């Protein structure tokens, strides 16, 4: 039996439990969980588990280092890698500085736990594919300060880092708590819902080909992931609206749309820059119609109108 | 080609990486990596994955319900069921809001992913543990509140995880680096060095003697990890030492060695109420004897003097 009886009256009651501000209840014990879905995304990020050097990369040195791969196919390569090489940590560290701390649920933690490392098993799978193909991974990582529109991209993410690291950052209030979901936008459904999106449909373009099989199969592996990180985000938005409803203010939901159309020219701007004249049948105009359509899908699911209407032209994604 | 030139000037300087107190360089690329050890435990953790529930608990189930086991064998099991579901938490809540911020060197972060990923498994092996035997989780994963020998482990825990917590906490003092030191030899060194280490032995002695084997079996997994989380924190420790050795004064160097002296008197108190008798063969004697020796295994590996000099009675560890 106990030996502090007064401990008994700590047990967390599930009713008690919420997915931020919440600490007025015990946040380290996991138990009675009350988010079942958050456990469910852990369940299922677990059971994806993949290392990326389990995939060859034989065939793709062959052909990489062969003269069979036109200048426009290797520029489609080294620009998404230049991009994903450093991106993947951009996501790890927001959760780990940014969202843990304000998520105050053990079992949504637990689910953030997994997702940051995935994101260090996808930051190790671009220093694999780089030494794999000789490539001067120093050059590659540092590009998002060498291509404009890979900085571009990442100066916009700034834009909401920055504010929910300051020391003095809080969501107790509504305006700390609404630039807590801001980052969330940012993260979830921008960076990995629009940004990386944008990539995988053309590195996923090579594998369909038989080209480039071995980076194909690993962002087949990473893309997989992504759409458990994407669903995770969406279910933390909607959950955490659903229980602050004052925050979801005309003004934050018009902030909100602004903030993804700028995401989207910034991302028709490096699909321009990946795609000059078009390889494998893909044009870049496809892109300004891809991107818009998944935009239009992603402000769907947390309750916002479609803006664009545009026909997805990559079926198969 | 780059298209910002003066991107190319800031390309990361393998000699200008520390890991504490780096803010001049970007600590968002991974290369040039600098610290080899941070990266081989990272890979040698990823190679040891497992998921709790392949480890069937039929076997034990039935000798749990059974009246084969001592009222005596069933308290070794809760009060360390009790112990260890919670104490995971603190472990990887303290690696992600103070470790993580403070180190800043992405690849002792990318161990870092995978260590706090590694306690959210051990946090479900011991749900699993719970549900699989029918125990009533509540009252299992509040025993931090309830069992006053678990209690007054986890309130000294706490004496080192508030500090580094404060907003304004900040490494670059010689106060402040040696706080942080301070919460790194409490949860590397005490917690998983000598606190779960003396519940180790506890639970394999059933293993050993063909009792409960599949909760033996999900232990020897954990240790497995924890072998790893301790030789990274050794090493962790031992670097931030080099770099900054006014920070390794006879002060720090007495207050460390007091913090893992009422450790171990802790833990023989915790080792007292878990064997009030004994079981299996063993007596709460053998532990003052084994939570010492290990004690001074741990101050050697951080350059301190053993103190206790006690034998290991327990030679299979
Ligand atoms: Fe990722
Ligand atoms: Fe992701
Ligand atoms: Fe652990
Ligand atoms: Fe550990
Ligand atoms: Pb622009
Ligand atoms: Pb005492």
């Amino acid at each position: 039996q106990a030996d502090i009886l007064d401990g008994k009256q700590k047990r967390v009651n599930l009713n008690s439990k919420r997915l931020v501000n919440c600490n007025q209840v015990d946040v380290n014990q996991l138990v009675p969980i009350k988010y079942k879905w958050a456990w469910e995304h852990y369940l299922n990020g677990c059971a994806n588990n993949w290392l990326p050097t389990e995939i060859p990369m034989g065939k793709d040195i062959e052909l990489w280092k062969s003269d069979r791969l036109s200048e426009d196919e290797r520029r489609v390569i080294l620009l998404n890698l230049g991009f994903f090489s450093t991106a993947e940590s951009l996501v790890g560290n927001n959760i780990v500085l940014a969202i843990f701390k304000h998520v105050t649920n053990p079992e949504a933690r637990q689910y953030l736990l997994r997702q940051a490392f995935e994101e260090a098993v996808h930051t190790h799978t671009f220093l694999y594919i780089c030494e794999s193909l000789g490539l001067d991974e120093k050059e590659i990582f540092n590009a998002y300060n060498e291509r404009a529109a890979i900085k571009a991209k990442d100066d916009f993410q700034m834009e909401i880092t920055g504010k929910v690291l300051d020391p003095n950052f809080r969501t107790d209030s509504v305006e700390g708590l609404q630039e807590f979901v801001k980052n969330l936008v940012g993260y979830y459904i921008i960076m990995e819902g629009i940004f990386f999106y944008s990539g995988f449909v053309m590195i996923l373009s090579f594998h369909r080909q038989n080209k480039m099989i071995g980076i194909g199969e690993q962002y087949q592996y990473i893309l997989r992931d992504e759409t458990i990180h994407l669903n995770f985000g969406i279910d933390l938005i909607n959950g955490i609206k659903e229980e602050n409803p004052e925050i979801w203010t005309p003004e934050l939901q018009q902030e909100i749309v602004e903030l993804i159309k700028r995401a989207v020219d910034l991302e028709i701007e490096y699909a321009q820059d990946c795609l000059p004249r078009g390889i494998l049948g893909l044009r870049a105009s496809m892109f300004i119609d891809y991107v818009q359509h998944i935009a239009d899908r992603r402000l769907e699911r947390i309750g916002l109108k479609p803006i664009y209407h545009t026909k997805n032209p990559f079926p198969w994604m």
